[PDB]
């Protein structure tokens, strides 16, 4: 039982979920309805795991290429904003929250990957990945790198692999088709080759994951990291000198980040659909609202029209669209899970030097085209089995 | 690097492999045939991925649990020994590598855990359980702890597990059930739960492995261990001053550990298959062979029936049989893989507190009960693509730290 009365808010941790509690507290000061906001790891994850018993948050906030599958699984309520509110917001964000005809979720902000550079390290950014080699040669001889980034998610590697070529599931005629990848077609294998070159001649680190990026970075250590703006406020508190850029071309051609439109769905099982949905339109998805939020965290670009055309004014967020437009919204089909841990586990595997790139591509085309929803439960339970084994294997020699 | 007209062995690590490589040596002597013997890491998985392709070892060696599934993916060559040789053999040594009527291995050795005791820190070894947070006590004092084993590997935690209740698949009659799984019940939890309370009350931690216990039972820092046979030599080399007896009891109830039957499987896809029949019937299980495995690192209990009653005088191997009679002998069928990943999966959270152990077993209880071994390549699949991605994270983790 969820309970009735007051909204339970689940946001990952990364965001400004301390901001969205002081929407949160002005709800409650005007209606009455206590507002809860909480951040668990994993939330993406854990959301269909207590939801499909009916526990869980009110309101979910995650990017929107996950709700699609938790729209499918029942967990999500239909939304019912009138036109006067949709108007509000840019119709592509709308698009990106429907499913099967029905809007299932609030959009909230449009997040893109870009590069930050340190300006006092590297005052002309490169505009190509070529051209990354040569400049950590330069930078290792005065004791610095060139750039380290998130490995071991592939949303941060993906804008690489789609440069030449590579592609989720093809579209056409309006619609994704499931069984047309390109996780393993020439410009996939160009890209993840490039990344696995610069891990083999040293410039990178298999072993690198968000938090070591982060604080290379925000040490003055590195020149270069790949991440989105909500990044940006650690980094503020840094005081590098920074700025935030297109991402570099490959192949000639440019970077493409799968772009996520950050949403707000209602769980189906929530006795407060009517508050909920009160608290997201009239509260939240409003200029005060959103600027709450912002103010803790930044947002990037938002859904709202009159608070984005204020945004817009800071060219890092002109900056987070310039790379936005070059990459693709992301799907929010159901096999998007199958998607991105299929290739998590292939650029994990090829950057390890487990796989080679092409046997790493093949099993994940594989993996991606045979996946089949009727045995989502079986396949997940036995990946998780999996992935604690390895994850404690993993951790070992850092307790002993 | 199968090749036809010479053997190649894969064996664990902590076995008797050098033993093993001078009976190799001595059939390369008789019949100019090659013996290469290799202890890969992992090779209970490693064999099952690569032994359809172009394999793969001409030989594996294994505890039988392993085999079952093997034979089922048809991996393993039926062997052939005629009755005189089985006579040679204990009968139920044949049963527990005899898969759907075919005998589809060769017994070597019987495997049991034993409680292993360093007489100079206790000289009476306990026989509960429900005593070792006492002795810790008492030894954290003297700077020493009483118990370390490895943690990591369920196969160690399962004599608890099973004592109170806890059992894998239940048997009746002769028919394994698949669909009735006991590692969730009272009496699965109430072991679990003691283990887990043991590393709450720090008696132990989560993160003992097996090179971790060793190190600290050989040089005299923990009073006591939980192995098997082939610990015994390394504990020789130190000279603590040990014994090997019946594990604790637990609620006044034996400790149940798994019995292996250590076993050789000849590759279906061998071209040397009448070679390693020879090697195996006609060098390894005779007394000269297999003492020159026992000399390098004991086997523990041999099924082979003339070399077996004159190590039975040994109380060490006393010990392990009295183990094995109190515990069973595991199943082969196919589903002990999925068994023993859902519970290594329970154990090591339940241990480090990423879920209460009522949520681990429920989970691995699941996870047994919906593994189909129609799908086993489907669900290895994920199996691997969530083992690699959490190792990855572990290590980046580890980097972080
Ligand atoms: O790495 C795969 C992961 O990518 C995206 O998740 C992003 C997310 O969109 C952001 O809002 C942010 O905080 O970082 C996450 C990347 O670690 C997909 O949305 C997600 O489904 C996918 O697993
Ligand atoms: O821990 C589960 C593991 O248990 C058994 O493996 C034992 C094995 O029987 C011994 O010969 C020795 O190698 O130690 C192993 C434990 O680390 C099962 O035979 C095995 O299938 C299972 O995964």
């Amino acid at each position: 039982k969820i309970e009735e009365g007051k909204l339970v808010i689940w946001i990952n941790g990364d965001k400004g979920y301390n901001g969205l509690a002081e929407v949160g507290k002005k709800f409650e000061k005007d209606t009455g309805i206590k507002v809860t906001v909480e951040h668990p790891d994993k939330l993406e994850e854990k959301f269909p795991q207590v939801a499909a018993t009916g526990d869980g948050p009110d309101i979910i906030f995650w990017a929107h290429d996950r709700f699609g599958g938790y729209a499918q699984s029942g967990l999500l309520a239909e939304i019912t904003p009138d036109k006067a509110f949709q108007d509000k917001l840019y119709p592509f964000t709308w698009d990106a929250v429907r499913y099967n005809g029905k809007l299932i979720a609030y959009p909230i902000a449009v997040e893109a990957l870009s590069l930050i550079y340190n300006k006092d390290l590297l005052p002309n950014p490169p505009k190509t990945w070529e051209e990354i080699p040569a400049l950590d040669k330069e930078l290792k001889a005065k004791g610095k790198s060139a750039l380290m980034f998130n490995l071991q998610e592939p949303y941060f590697t993906w804008p690489l692999i789609a440069a030449d070529g590579g592609y989720a599931f093809k579209y056409e005629n309006g619609k994704y088709d499931i069984k047309d990848v390109g996780v393993d077609n020439a410009g996939a294998k160009a890209g993840l080759t490039f990344l696995v070159d610069l891990i083999k001649n040293k410039h990178m680190n298999a072993d690198t994951d968000y938090s070591i990026a982060e604080a290379a970075f925000n040490k003055g250590e590195t020149a270069m990291t790949i991440n989105g703006p909500w990044a940006w406020s650690n980094i503020d508190t840094s005081k590098v000198n920074y700025g935030v850029t297109v991402l570099p071309t490959f192949k000639g051609q440019p970077s493409k980040p799968f772009v996520g439109v950050l949403s707000a769905g209602i769980n189906a099982a929530s006795p407060n659909k009517e508050l909920a949905k009160e608290f997201l339109e009239n509260y939240l998805l409003t200029d005060e609202g959103l600027e709450a939020v912002n103010k803790d965290k930044p947002l990037g670009a938002v859904a709202l029209k009159s608070y984005e055309e204020e945004l817009a004014k800071d060219p890092r967020i002109a900056a987070t669209m310039e790379n936005a437009q070059k990459g693709e919204i992301m799907p929010n089909i159901p096999q998007m899970s199958a998607f991105w841990y299929a290739v998590r586990t292939a650029v994990i595997n090829a950057a390890s030097g487990r796989q080679t790139v092409d046997e790493a591509l093949k099993d994940a085309q594989t993996r991606i085209t045979t996946y089949d929803e009727t045995y989502k439960k079986l396949i997940m339970s036995w990946y998780y089995a999996g992935y604690y084994t390895g994850l404690a294997e993993g951790l070992a020699k850092s307790e002993q």
